[PDB]
């Protein structure tokens, strides 16, 4: 169970509560990339230099083909076993795959017929001069068709058309391809080693065009609102389905699943406070998310997921488990809370929660303007409670500010609970504790040995 | 206290002494954004996209607004209580606030003035197509207003004017702000999930403007030296003030507080060195930075600091404290300090502080050439040191160097310090470490309950 | 030794192994940057502006000098000794220096004629108006000169050649110049505190350049082969020989050392799999890549080095040392292997490994189609093998597999090994339970100090 009474006098605020969801359904689209750049605007006089880009993109595209090669003929099925929905793996030859390279295998198995449709319509689609259009099918999946930066490329003719020669065009032709090409290796193509891994993230596609990505949501139809949750979780992946040494012809991947709330899943908002104990800064180590999920006590990691005020999202969902340590201080016992000193100038003392505030008068001035009465603190306090039956009116610092009414009796008055040792947090500091353990372990060891020697 | 002689007898070669400043008054400037576009260079043949604009970034100002509200309200002063100088917090509503939006909402409640004057202002504001320029006021503080990139749309206007129709260059604007929406979501706008958090760092706002932040500072009056020291502190925030959903109107904050510097402080600089013990690579663990303030040895993270030859400031002030172990390594005492075993191929052998060389002779070559007999070292020694009274000019592998004189009668010779016993800094090895540890304490249970049940 | 069988029966898969490689022959070559915008196409009506940038650089750049100044002079060599071939260093006056810093020292000592040529040669140099070109020299180094984005300022004077008066055109420059600056600040120049140390790296340059590297390769004669390992590695490093404060003379080091095979060396690859003890998921903490070399047990990090299929190089070469319990886990003992929990609903209950499948039945459905009899699996079990002597097509979860035969009898069965003792990896886990270690130690002591005293 959580106690947020026991929090509240330790010195943890609590914040907002927040839901859960979990990813569902992975409906899938693919996208379309062309390597090789449009025959209209350019002219002719460089494409001799393009020749070579066509040499150099296949330096760094066969090794890619190869890596396809070998990998789709281990999945096959059909073979007098039609009734079977699935397909039978023969990744004897294969030596080495991993669960996501057996679902991406099966995934490549079944959009086998979509890759053979949209390579039998490259034929077609070549001859496309849009800059970025969609594109029907066979009403299984909507398709498009961007042609990049290159587009813009015709904007840079219309300036000196005979002024300058074809040497500069072709300089600055031979620029723009490096650029492109330095920013796919930075950010897309051979960056992940083993393409039969969905690892590639829509922010390095976006890095790719300019930091850009609404274009192909708007294009696949996606939702507008929770715009900012999605983006923060990338729940949006990509893989490599087939490439085209000759043509640069590649394909994406966009998944986009719906979210499902978890029933009775709640995950709870948690700061620390800068108490006092004798005349010192004091703070206490505590997660600010913690998982409760259907009443059970678990750990998540909400670096790489999203923080909103109503709804939080984990796309790895690592589920970390919990000592037994934070569980007892979670709860309501305090001898297994630890603190930590702090020597910073500016510290949040003061703190709302509730409609009730929380802050300790052994460091900062407590006086009612009220009254001519002096507020004050005795020395063996460590947090302390206002309420409007005393004043209603507080000042805090250079800060004034009120609050309401207890929910009860109003009986907290200054209650104070102790905690346990302190102990740095530093790395450094860590080692050398755990260095002194492993001596310490000598001398345990010799007197285990000890005593079942001589010992009688 | 501080022994150089004992960190550079142990193998910490001592850098340079940098001072420590604190940041004070925390003057502040208001910025105008508009997110509309200028009503000039656009035609109005597009603007009609630009609408469904107009309602895209509603779905994205909507809520933002709503964050806004109710908050405001929550903090009154002037209700026949004028004598006072701060303002009273009503935040009994407001259920949950911290330390630094309580410190948000009075300054918004503050500069509500200045809000509702810029938003009177905004109607003669809104006629002003300069691309950038400053903006006066009541003689309270100067503001500026700024086109951003959208004031370069007019410089693709020039080229075909009429050769190309209406809807290639709706298809351009539409293009240009899905790229400007997508950088805002990525480092603008709801980045922050709490608008009463001053949390922006200007790496983001450089980020919006093509990594540019230089002609804010102009405008505001910043100072030329010192640039490079507050670029790396990051000491200048912003936050939200008002937001308008119809106009795309917002305010940003930025902070240029003086630092001033703290008496008696002073910083340490060290860093460690490849010794041999016995035909083995060995190194120290030390930390590159020392903080010691007014004689109080503290540690300090300049991870998120700056590193400059005369004074490090850090933004946060962490001031984390220090192991005793830390604190004994430090001062005169070498048993407390940890090695670990280095198997790179290229070390930092030797090193030169205050005029002296220090490295070791038990893996390098070590030879006067000025002298027929061979510089040679005994195989149970740490360190060594050279002078000038054996030899002129010493050479370490192939590398010639010379150094001057000592400080004293120079009778340091190579006298050497033992150390204490080796651990792996690795995390895995450190969980195994501690499992081992954990498991060792079962046993150490067992004994004390066996020592507390029949021992007699 | 390295044992694959009680890696794969404790539940460790072995992935693939590579080489590696030692970096050796750090040959070197010059590259010139010159801060001064090119006289042609910007019109004289802005340069007052430009005298305004020549001083604001000069802010930047005269510090730089005074790094450079008093470092040079203390390296000479020739004093009546010439049969030397180093340089005997005076860094008497110096203070003190890094090993790097000495290194720097002597290449900027023997390149000194090189930078006095450049100098010279810098005269010329000026007058050349093409915006990339290669140089040529004494046959020693070839060098080149790049125009950097400034060349593509001409481009922005064709549209409204008099339509728009020279301030706009002196804003637009001075807006470029600010990007410029702001660009260097944050990826070039006084970024690194100090210029006698070797650490620029490419990503730098190319974020100068707009994430563009290529040119600079292909002027050196870069090999094609191998491009994105060198790329990951970044091998390539620059540092500052030259600063010339009137003209923004600037000077970049380029090493292309050559990849040498290390003899007898693999590096082994790992995945963990998610086996089950008793209606639980269960991981176990191993290693991605495990070094070995020639026959000696060592830890690496790949988290700042390379990973391809073939060959894995570290750029810094941590080599960091195992603790022995991960010797002894990796080794045939699973006494010593540690085991965690996890809770996450997506999984890695299978792998392939030499044509082999890995999983376990008692989370996963199991059930060979072609036998009616239904695969079970004992409640005591924790891995399981298939064969095709038992069944020919595999079912876990909704994916069908196959497999082949094993090396030898076949007689792997379902043997389980036992582990260790779970632990948690949570940072404040690991602090807590060392706070209570640490408080466990005053027991300890007092334990022991009793134990001398009256223990008799």
């Amino acid at each position: 169970s959580l106690h947020y009474d026991s929090l509240s006098k330790v010195g943890i605020i609590k914040g907002l509560t927040y839901n859960y969801k979990i990813k569902g359904s992975p409906s899938t689209k693919l996208m379309v990339v062309k390597l090789i750049p449009n025959i209209d605007g350019v002219r002719n006089c460089t494409q001799k230099q393009f020749d070579e880009y066509k040499n150099l993109v296949k330096n760094v595209l066969e090794p890619v083909k190869l890596a396809l090669n070998a990998m789709l003929d281990n999945v096959k099925s059909g073979n007098n076993k039609y009734r079977f929905a699935g397909a039978i793996m023969a990744g004897v030859a294969l030596g080495v795959a991993t669960a996501a390279t057996v679902t991406a295998g099966i995934a490549l198995h079944r959009s086998n017929e979509n890759a053979q449709a949209i390579a039998n319509m490259k034929n077609a689609i070549q001859n496309t001069n849009e800059a970025v259009k969609q594109l029907q099918l066979a009403n299984k999946q909507t398709l498009a068709v961007i042609d990049t930066i290159r587009g813009e490329i015709n904007n840079n003719i219309i300036p000196v058309i005979n002024q300058l020669s074809c040497d500069t065009i072709g300089l600055s032709v031979g620029i723009k391809l490096t650029q492109y090409y330095s920013e796919i290796l930075t950010a897309f193509g051979p960056a992940l080693q083993n393409p039969v891994n969905t690892r590639i993230t829509i922010q390095a596609i976006s890095s790719v065009f300019n930091r850009n990505f609404d274009e192909l949501l708007k294009i696949m139809g996606y939702t507008s609102g929770d715009l900012y949750e999605i983006l923060h979780s990338g729940l949006i992946r990509g893989n490599i389905i087939d490439v085209d040494v000759e043509a640069g012809y590649i394909a994406l991947e966009i998944e986009f699943p719906n979210l499902t709330l978890v029933p009775n899943a709640v995950v709870q908002e948690l700061m620390p406070i800068s108490y006092n104990v004798d005349g010192d800064e004091w703070v206490t180590l505590v997660p600010r998310f913690v998982l409760t999920r259907t009443t059970l006590l678990s750990n998540i990691d909400t670096s790489r997921c999203t923080v909103t005020e109503s709804s939080v999202i984990c796309d790895n969902d690592y589920a970390l488990p919990m000592s037994y340590e934070l569980i007892g201080c979670l709860q309501g016992d305090t001898s297994k809370c630890a603190r930590e000193k702090v020597v910073s100038s500016y510290v949040p003392r003061f703190a709302l929660s509730d409609g009730l505030v929380y802050a300790n008068c052994l460091n900062t001035i407590c006086r009612c303007m009220d009254t001519d009465t002096p507020i004050s603190q005795s020395l063996g306090t460590t947090v302390s409670l206002l309420d409007n039956k005393k004043c209603l009116v507080y000042q805090v610092g250079d800060i004034l500010i009120s609050v309401g009414s207890y929910l009860g009796e109003g009986e907290y008055s200054a209650d104070n609970v102790e905690l346990g040792p302190p102990v740095v947090i530093d790395k450094i500091d860590i080692g050398n504790q755990l260095a002194g353990i492993n001596q310490t372990l000598q001398n345990a060891e010799d007197y285990i040995e000890k005593s079942e020697e001589f010992l009688k």
